[PDB]
């Protein structure tokens, strides 16, 4: 309940689901009868998702996947669901995301109109150029903020859908009609981790500040919020909607930074002094049974 105000720390049952996501631009990389989840010796991601499941057998574990997968890879996913009742694998194709949409044309026009109100001296001139050009070009085909996020966004593809999935949260397991899940109810929470996260011992219940907590990394002497960990009390947690509000309003907004980090700041009215590091300590998702993030030591799943 730290400052400025008093915030009700929340606690959610062991029956809180866990969420993993794998978005693969290149399903051809893997074979056509095995799992399209990567586990290089450098980055044993699928192995980490398997290790987590075992431990928290009681808890649900979900995987959010998208890409154009070959049937034997889908058949392979179907097998793992048999192997572990606690694992569910949800596809982007199977979830309605329409409610969270805002068509690209409106975003630009509202920015144009707002920019046009102020006088010619005050207006952002370069921004208006970019807006009108974007409006004319983006016309071709289909104008949806979700459609805007494709494999070619690359980084954007999963980051934005990461926020969509967390917005759905518990509802996501319910929405897919994944089975063996009679623990939880709509308007129930869920925890996202990167496959970078290795889980030593089952975590039990956790107190998070206002129904949300996120990953924090402190190097060299500075901390910034990270999307490796996202914990929510709730489906549709107000910090994410506020982040989505940026997604709907701010031009060229980054889902990683604006969608969440900015949303959280908004919710707790951080700015600005308000020294960050302690605020990062306040928001920080802390646990002694998780290693984070294990891409740090080797090479990020994104090649380099
Ligand atoms: O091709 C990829 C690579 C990564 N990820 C997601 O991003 C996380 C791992 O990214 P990583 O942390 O290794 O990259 P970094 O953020 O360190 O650059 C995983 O949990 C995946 O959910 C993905 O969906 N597709
Ligand atoms: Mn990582």
């Amino acid at each position: 309940s730290f400052n400025g105000k008093d915030y009700p720390l929340c606690f959610l049952d062991e029956k809180t689901p866990l969420l993993f996501q794998w978005f693969e631009r290149n399903p051809a990389r893997f074979g056509k009868n095995d799992i399209p989840i990567i586990n290089t010796e450098k980055n044993p991601y699928l192995n980490n998702i398997i290790k987590a499941a075992t431990i928290e057998k009681e808890r649900l574990i979900g995987i959010f996947v998208d890409g154009d997968f070959f049937p034997g890879q889908k058949d392979a996913f179907s097998k793992l669901e048999y192997d572990y009742e606690n694992i569910k694998v949800i596809y982007r194709n199977d979830i309605d995301f329409s409610m969270y949409d805002k068509k690209l044309s409106e975003i630009y026009m509202e920015n144009i109109s707002k920019q046009e109100s102020m006088p010619e001296e005050k207006r952002d001139c370069h921004l208006l150029q970019l807006l009108k050009k974007e409006l004319s070009d983006i016309q071709e085909g289909n104008d949806s903020l979700i459609k805007s996020y494709l494999l070619d966004k690359g980084h954007g593809w999963f980051d934005f859908y990461r926020n969509m999935a967390m917005l759905k949260a518990g509802q996501l397991f319910l929405e897919a009609d994944k089975v063996g899940c009679y623990d939880l109810s709509t308007n129930s929470g869920c925890i996202y981790l990167d496959a970078d996260m290795i889980i030593t011992e089952k975590l039990g219940g956790i107190y998070i500040p206002d129904g949300i907590a996120v990953h924090v990394e402190r190097i060299d002497g500075r901390a910034s919020m990270e999307n490796g960990i996202i914990a929510v009390d709730r489906n549709n947690h107000p910090a994410l909607l506020a982040g989505l509000e940026i997604m709907h309003t701010k031009f060229d907004a980054d889902p990683y930074s604006d969608g969440v980090c900015n949303g959280i700041r908004k919710h707790f009215n951080y700015s600005l002094n308000e020294d960050y590091n302690s605020f990062c300590d306040f928001i920080e998702f802390k646990h002694d049974n998780i290693i984070m993030n294990t891409s740090q030591f080797t090479q990020s799943s994104w090649a380099r």
